[PDB]
């Protein structure tokens, strides 16, 4: 109302206390087009607004291994009072951390921690993407066969497989989901595989939701594409970020096209730079779960080469789930 009792501060006198922010990556690499990737390009472009430089405000610990995830945690306490837990599996080493170090702040993305004042927790409604990925999938099919490509069983990719089968349904339940895991975030080599059966079996679109697993996945699709006319093209659906770039080839029949329907997005890199800005203001959400869901635009679908059919069934969709008409599924 009213502050008698006041004092000047010239802005020569004043500063900002700055953070410095880590993210120890999972299995994926910060090179996996994807999650860790996502969380990378979020966390140069915090460094770039705060005028920092890789190893001078910000830096990555590639975890290769679970056992990996102590160590990189441990050693990010050296320089870093901000620091990221990049995947589920981080879940433990990330608890343990807090606990040791309980004057540094830790983000869990992917997972929940409870009753930890040093730990913010962040999920997203990777359902609802999944959804609408399921009816731009129902709405392009030809052969009515579809494939997903998960990495680990787990709770969170079983939410991106409960709203993809969901949405399928929901345009077509007739269409076949065939449904295999990879069992690793970073092994190209048994993508290629899975998506190789997944494609000889009749699949014409396969969504991939496995790290860098995926790269085998769109390699394998390169590869059928380029001997192949551009007619009769096999489809990916990209994850976490838009992948559009990475479908470009050349068809056999010499035209140039792209084989990424749609993308689902999760803004990682987003909520590395919003949390790493909260925690440089000393506002930090401890004990918090942050959950973004497609009404805050955490998660969404990057429509990209999806017929205009396809896109009215998509914003339909997505309206009704923004509603509440239409609960999708998390299992
Ligand atoms: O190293 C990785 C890469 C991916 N993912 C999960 O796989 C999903 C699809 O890439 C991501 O959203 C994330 O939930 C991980 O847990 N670890
Ligand atoms: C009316 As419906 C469940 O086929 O979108
Ligand atoms: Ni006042
Ligand atoms: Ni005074």
């Amino acid at each position: 109302s009213s502050h008698h009792h006041h004092h000047h501060m010239s802005g020569e006198n004043l500063y900002f206390q700055g953070a410095s922010a880590a993210i120890v990556t999972d299995t994926g690499g910060v090179d996996d087009k994807s999650f860790n990737q996502s969380a990378w390009e979020g966390l140069q472009a915090w460094g770039k607004e705060h005028n920092l430089s890789k190893d001078n405000g910000f830096t990555y610990f590639q975890s290769t291994s679970e056992a990996d995830y102590a160590n990189n945690l441990q050693q990010a306490a050296g320089s870093y009072n901000l620091i990221f837990g990049v995947g589920f599996a981080l879940n433990n080493a990330v608890k343990d951390a807090a606990k040791e170090h309980t004057d540094l702040n830790y983000v869990l993305i992917d997972d929940v921690i409870k009753d930890q004042k040093n730990v913010a927790s962040v999920t997203f409604a990777d359902n609802e993407s999944g959804y609408l990925a399921g009816v731009a999938a129902a709405k392009t099919t030809k052969t009515k066969q579809v494939g997903f490509v998960g990495g680990i069983e787990s709770e969170v990719i079983s939410r991106f497989e409960a709203g993809f089968k969901a949405g399928v349904a929901s345009v077509d339940p007739s269409i076949k989901v065939q449904v295999d895991y990879a069992g690793s975030f970073g092994d190209a080599a048994k993508g290629k595989t899975i998506a190789a059966a997944q494609y000889a079996a009749g699949a014409d679109i396969v969504y991939q939701v496995a790290g860098g697993t995926g790269a085998g996945v769109f390699a394998e699709a390169k590869s059928l594409n380029e001997s192949r006319p551009e007619n009769e093209k096999v489809w990916v659906i990209g994850v976490d970020r838009d992948q559009e770039a990475e479908g470009k080839y050349t068809s056999k029949d010499g035209k140039e096209s792209n084989f990424v329907l749609v993308s689902t997005l999760k803004q990682v890199g987003t909520t590395v730079k919003d949390i790493s800005n909260k925690a440089e203001r000393g506002e930090f959400p401890g004990g918090q779960v942050i959950v973004y869901s497609l009404k805050d635009k955490g998660v969404d679908l990057a429509v990209t080469n999806l017929s205009e059919e396809g896109k009215k069934a998509v914003e339909d969709a997505k309206a009704k789930i923004l509603d509440g008409s239409v609960k999708v599924p998390e299992k």
